[PDB]
């Protein structure tokens, strides 16, 4: 394999790793938002609860975007390995 | 702030902090995708370029969701401080 092909193979593997790491992080963050939401609902805090529920929708969007990225990162790694692995 | 209020405020701070950590990693990840693209365009591997460009789209989408999450998280933390901090 050429130095360059080998380089691109390794870049793809690194992107896949970082994608995995970010996805886990997004899962933990959603959990934290859920937790906070439960507490604010118990606190009779309607205006805080309202923004906490919009924040939970954003945490869902973030976890979803991370998962979508990871799917394509795996696909790119697969394709690189097929060619150059 | 009552103890439970102060707890919700700490939970918001921790959500803010993790949001900042995630945004930073999504910036890094997009840089990696950009650098791979440069390399794949160079190797004239158009199928690989096609995957990488799709991944480029997803990296921007992911970084955008992390930025939007962080904006909302900071706004919630700041309201929580207004009430309880
Ligand atoms: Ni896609």
């Amino acid at each position: 394999g050429t130095p360059e092909e080998k380089q691109a193979l390794q870049m793809a593997k690194q992107i896949k790793q970082q994608a995995q790491e970010i996805q886990k992080q997004t899962e933990e963050l959603l959990k934290k938002v859920q937790e906070l939401l439960k507490k604010l609902h118990q606190l009779g805090a309607p205006e805080m609860a309202k923004i906490a529920e919009e924040l939970h929708k954003h945490a869902e969007a973030l976890k979803q975007a991370a998962e979508e990225f990871y799917k394509h990162a795996e696909e790119l790694h697969k394709a690189a390995e097929a060619r150059w692995g």
